[PDB]
């Protein structure tokens, strides 16, 4: 149990990668707060809303006395090629997938600086690195997450805070032919599992990654290698 | 004169890189529309405002009959380390430097698809690639611009549209010691000139770059090489 | 105890990162073969010599039955700006740091294909990604290791083999030169060999079961700026 | 006419990209020396042989007085998945595609330093950035060329030399194999040698006066996805 009594916030924690990661942190002894739009302690939070994010962190600290680890993972996938992507759809993805990471990072960092250290893992993507047809707002957001991660690592690295991104390929959580086409882009010959992303998050959040800072860890079966 | 009678929009065109680029396109025979918040045809445009962007492109087409080249360059630099960066400052940079590029790209692409082709150059940055202390919102925005550029190249590449990013280092356009510290990060031993960025933009916008698509062209004296 | 009875080769195993990595694998239950130019079973091996590399792998398989994990880590640092870098110095770095990785990877992959799977961790560097003054042959070698890692991941990913690279920053293993190196790492210190070992064990483990073709930077922020 | 009386060497100059590049430089007023294993002055040169490379550069300087631009482009494509890639095939690709670039760059830089400046364009590849099935030695070589380019830009950038890499996708120079390659390029066709030449001339020109240490992809979108 590598996370005994560590206080962890997982955003987007009610499903998929977030749920697998919260479950893994609980298994390893952490005190976990799950934040999501809807249903470990659950706290409803719109990560695009600064007051809700501040309240999330404040409540966590009031309940447990500290915040050790933030996994800023909330995100939507609701996208289109640009000619079909309307402004409200673009903005919703930027709000949640990029601004939400800024907000969660900002208020986690304030708390961690007051403690003399902490660890952040941001949810990036293969699409922090490469684009794809129809993946317009999501790629833009995830590219921003990568760069945000890097600047934070530079500013807060010297202050005993590490900030890294996990960058998943496609995860099994659609038409058969659409699914086989996705599979064909991953050299390992299958999609990932959510627990496989969780495992990487726990590595980055742990002292096993004590000199890993500002890095993107691709969990993508080889997708970005080609 | 490589751009005789080509219709070009330059956003952020009233100063710095935008002004140098507009001037270069005019010298090479283009019909240029300069768009900026304030004072070639000038059209006041808030690039964060979808109706103003639509009107910019509509007016350009009404005046000149077509749009051949868009340089989506508007941007602000008004930033801080995250602990000092308030939400309104973050949002203003995301709005202008990222959403403004989406808007300009979106409505340029609609016009170019109706013509059977065109060329976009987006203004990226060294900070599409690397972070820097205190460069929080700007890095996030520019990282997003890079990825947006890549997806557009993938979606619209097959439709005779090329989309690339120019990625400048620091350009001479501050305390002496701050300036020498910036200079020290550029292996060529000086900051760039705006006309040097313009030259790259014209290359990417030209048929000399006819198989260049989805690419970032670093104009940074070596900054990102180390 | 993530590596109980797993058979591991660590090249460059007699010092620094290789030494720490072998010790870490031993702690976690592995049967470890250490390979190096000179002094866990130790087998003296010149990684630039194909007959030696083949013999290393054959002897590991003869002793322990199989080869689960290869950490291809041997490497020299003896470099110069190009105007001062002699052809023999260039060649020696390429031979050990790049061709040595090809050879170790090639013959590990033959065994891994035969036995139905396995895992390779190549030792890259920050200099798989960024150059630096006076780091000419070593950067070329490490850039090569990164791309080699990627192609291998693509070819052998479908064959139950994963191939990844660990990419260390500067590791503490002339005060003013040291402080200059430290100033390039945002975390404010050089890395430890043990920290690189930790990353190797992650990449070699079933915790990294969908990590393939990746470079994991262990650099305190060096490449982030 | 951007290159009036500029002295240029193009290695691998007898065909494809090298040929197109030399022709483009000649159109624009340059004095061009073409170097290749066999057939603008032509000088037969094995780029993997240091004496030959030194002789190439010396003869260019003796004939024309100086060396303004080096396009280090020689390169072979003869590769295989690692399990099929013999040591001699690996070595030949490394020798020509990586060590050849080191040698051309080294002796160009000596001349350029002596004369007070100059410009180098190295031929990288999409495979300086991404791997591909069966592209083992060539990807390693090209990854090496990218990092070599970066270190050179750092060391020699302050000395009025710029060093950059052009990185072509597949260039049209077995229908089903061709269509598969084409499907990987979003623009819907393979590139032309002339399109790579255009990028070389840009990077070699004063239009690229602040471009240093960069890789310019000429790939129709290949690496973007
Ligand atoms: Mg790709
Ligand atoms: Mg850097």
């Amino acid at each position: 149990m590598r996370f005994k009594d560590k206080v962890v916030i997982v955003t987007g924690g009610a499903s998929g990668i977030g749920e697998a990661t919260a479950r893994a942190f609980i298994r390893e002894g952490a005190k976990v707060v799950i934040a999501d739009f809807s249903d470990a302690l659950f706290i409803k939070t719109d990560v695009a809303d600064t007051r809700a994010v501040q309240a999330l962190i404040a409540r966590t600290v009031e309940n447990y006395g500290r915040l050790d680890i933030m996994f800023a993972n909330a995100g939507i996938a609701a996208d289109a090629p640009i000619d079909e992507l309307d402004e409200a759809a673009w903005q919703k993805t930027i709000d949640i997938n990029l601004t939400g990471v800024y907000l969660c990072d900002k208020y986690a960092i304030d708390q961690m600086r007051s403690q003399g250290g902490g660890v952040i893992v941001n949810c990036g993507s293969i699409h922090s690195h490469v684009g794809k047809s129809g993946v317009t707002a999501y790629a833009a957001a995830k590219g921003g997450v990568k760069l945000l991660t890097q600047t934070l690592a530079i500013d807060y690295g010297p202050q005993n805070i590490r900030v890294n991104a996990v960058c998943p390929g496609y995860i099994d959580t659609i038409p058969d032919d659409k699914k086989q086409a996705l599979v064909a882009l991953h050299p390992m010959g299958r999609l990932g599992r959510a627990e496989e992303v969780a495992n990487a998050v726990l590595f980055l959040a742990s002292d096993e990654a004590s000199f890993v800072n500002g890095a993107s860890l691709l969990v993508d079966g080889g997708y970005t290698a080609q």
